[PDB]
């Protein structure tokens, strides 16, 4: 079946990092071949499902141009699965969905004090895993509902866990990024240690991989309440923890998920995802 080479050419973007010290593929615009990928994963006739919890004013803020825009340039030509979790399924925008994708949605409840988190997507995501994800789909990417899909986000995303570097800090050093610190943190990152910094807004993989790290990191959130302590980035930091001890298979750029008020640097060739208004 598949090898990097056969969809993965670096030195067709040698100025950032395309691969990592681990041997994981790091995607960036130009590097992959996705008609090669379309046609294997056809094949195997994958399903990527999309989770993306919408509550309160984001769902009629934002929910209606994520589903829209996924669905013109998320996994285009493979059956696709968009979980939708929101606290109120009145609003739910309903879009019309094109060939290949479909969608479920759920009632999930608000913040339970008092004041949560809300970042409990976490255990509510790997639930989901386990009561029907898992069956449904070969690869699950979990999305923060604030963005749009500006480009094809295609399977060359795919692979057994895949993180997305967050625009900011992709240039960064080590330890300028905005790690949990605190040694109380489950989500801590000693100065020093330190791979990239991982975008929350993004992160997928095969649902046993998303199930593990959403299990991980709400134990990370749940450790957490117990020492009455608070993640800087909540989730995002544990997710940044998790993915220090389990190093992600694949990594997309900052081209998967850029902020347009951090510019357009050279270096972002084909925006696909972009965080909004």
């Amino acid at each position: 079946k598949l090898k990097l080479s056969d969809w993965f050419n670096p030195f067709k973007r040698p100025e950032v990092v395309t691969m990592t010290k681990w041997k994981a593929p790091v995607v960036w615009e130009g590097t992959y071949n996705r008609a090669v990928l379309d046609n294997y994963y056809a094949k195997q006739k994958i399903t990527v499902g999309l989770t993306v919890f919408a509550v309160g004013r984001y769902i009629e803020h934002y929910l209606e141009e994520f589903l829209t825009s996924a669905n013109k340039h998320f996994m285009v030509g493979h059956p696709v699965i968009f979980y939708i979790m929101v606290d109120d399924v009145s609003r739910m925008p309903l879009i019309e969905l094109g060939p290949l994708r479909s969608f479920k949605v759920f009632k999930i409840k608000p913040e339970k004090r008092w004041q949560d988190i809300s970042m409990m997507r976490m255990k509510t995501i790997g639930e989901h895993i386990v009561a029907h994800i898992q069956h449904e789909v070969d690869f699950l990417f979990c999305m923060d509902v604030d963005q749009v899909f500006q480009d094809k986000f295609g399977v060359e995303t795919l692979g057994e866990s895949v993180a997305q570097l967050q625009a900011w800090w992709y240039k960064a050093d080590p330890n300028d990024f905005t790690y949990e610190r605190r040694k109380e943190s489950a989500a801590y990152i000693p100065f020093g240690e330190g791979d990239f910094y991982y975008h929350a807004a993004i992160f997928g993989g095969t649902p046993t991989q998303v199930l593990n790290i959403t299990q991980e990191c709400f134990k990370g959130i749940l450790k957490d309440k117990k020492n009455d302590i608070e993640a800087q980035w909540h989730d995002e930091s544990h997710l940044n923890k998790y993915f220090l001890l389990n190093k992600p298979t694949k990594i997309l750029s900052p081209e998967y998920c850029w902020d347009y008020h951090i510019g357009l640097p050279a270096d972002i060739k084909l925006v696909k995802m972009s965080w909004q208004t």
